């Protein structure tokens, strides 16, 4: 009669109005047919070589693209009319100021959580025409870093480039994955992967999750910075091809949506299990000092024991209790709110290992080109 409105109601969205179409059955109407044609015409190797040259937001598209793709890209690179440059700048500055926390949350928190999102785990696991498993999951764990880049939407930055290339990658995947019998057979009846709804689930595992955890830890998030961070994520969802009718307009909307669309779908899968082990291995192999028990303990603290158990993160009760008691003290100290706290030495070691992890994930994604898959 008049209590919970549908989570996909356009009423709580950036568009604010619209017809009301279930995003489970919406993909990318503009990109999908273009990428299907590019792949079917055998144009992927040439297109990748042309697009390798397109690296900065203010750059003209390389000459020589197929006309349909050129037209798509010229449209896709446009910022929405509701993008606010000042807020975008503020959100980028906030992300940098709080970089150890955001970077740790994206890399460990959202990256490990992704192995409990069955559709994302299955798509990544079964995708064939890009790079190897190890490279793929490392790139999955780095989602958030490009969006949160300090220069993301400036003329010399690259997030428009990254967003447009990602939109094209996803569109290619939608043409490719249904041709994989292992993907089709495990898809639970979804005919085409990476629906709008699926993108928004993943978005909640990033934006909404990171904000929640920063606030819980006592990071100083004033209202204006919270709003600017949301704005970065809203504009980025649009540039990835999410219709404005599905992007939450406010934190209240986003927080309520995450509870309904992300929390209930988290599940262990065989594919996700494989990916968790690969990611845990990748992180432990970095020159960061993140040992398996530190990763486990900090990730369980970050995700909670229910999700940690679902993923299979081994129990570290001594370190988890040390972290729960003292990590908020380290945060308060770094926020300038308390004098230097007497905490166990391993807290400072953990903090340094997280800082080196974040720097390594900043270093690695610098300059890597996003290629369209084929085959
Ligand atoms: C906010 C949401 C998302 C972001 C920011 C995002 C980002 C990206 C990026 C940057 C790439 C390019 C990887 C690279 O080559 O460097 C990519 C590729 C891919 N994405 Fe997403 N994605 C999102 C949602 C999804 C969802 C919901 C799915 C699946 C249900 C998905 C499945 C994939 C697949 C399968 C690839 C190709 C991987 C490969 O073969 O290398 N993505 N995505």
């Amino acid at each position: 009669l008049a209590r919970p409105l549908w989570t996909w109601s356009p009423s709580a969205s950036v568009a604010g109005t619209g017809v009301g179409v279930d995003p489970e059955y919406v993909w990318d109407e503009e990109a999908d047919p273009v990428l299907a044609a590019v792949i079917d015409r055998g144009e992927v190797p040439a297109v990748n070589a042309l697009l390798k040259q397109w690296t900065r937001n203010d750059q003209a598209l390389p000459g020589g693209l197929p006309g349909d793709l050129r037209e798509f890209m010229e449209h896709a690179r446009r910022m929405p009319s509701w993008a606010d440059k000042a807020a975008l700048d503020r959100g980028a500055q906030f992300s940098k100021t709080k970089g150890i926390y955001v970077g740790a949350l994206y890399g460990l928190g959202s990256g490990l959580m992704s192995t409990a999102i069955p559709r994302e785990s299955r798509a990544v696991y079964y995708s064939k025409g890009g790079a190897d498993m190890k490279d793929r999951i490392a790139k999955t764990a780095r989602l958030g870093y490009d969006i949160g880049d300090l220069d993301a939407y400036l003329p010399h930055g690259s997030m428009i480039v990254t967003a447009v290339k990602t939109r094209m990658v996803h569109a290619a995947v939608r043409h490719l994955l249904p041709q994989s019998p292992a993907w089709s057979q495990t898809s639970g009846g979804q005919k085409i992967p990476i629906s709008q709804a699926d993108i928004m689930v993943t978005w909640h595992s990033l934006a909404t999750f990171v904000m929640r955890k920063m606030k819980q830890w006592g990071v100083r998030v004033n209202t204006a910075d919270a709003e600017a961070y949301l704005h970065v994520w809203q504009v980025s969802a649009h540039m990835l091809g999410v219709s404005d009718e599905y992007i939450p307009a406010t934190w209240d909307a986003a927080n309520a949506q995450s509870k309904q669309v992300l929390d209930p779908i988290l599940a262990h899968t065989p594919e996700g299990e494989a990916l968790t082990e690969v990611l845990l291995g990748i992180v432990a192999e970095l020159d960061a000092g993140l040992t398996r028990p530190l990763i486990g303990a900090f990730s369980r603290y970050t995700l909670g024991g229910e999700v940690g158990d679902m993923i299979g993160l081994a129990k570290q009760p001594v370190l988890e209790r040390l972290i729960a008691t003292a990590w908020p003290l380290l945060v308060a100290f770094r926020e300038g709110l308390i004098p230097l706290p007497a905490v166990p030495a391993v807290l400072w070691t953990l903090e340094e290992a997280l800082r080196k992890f974040v720097l390594l994930f900043l270093s690695e994604g610098r300059r890597i080109a996003i290629d369209i898959p084929d085959v």
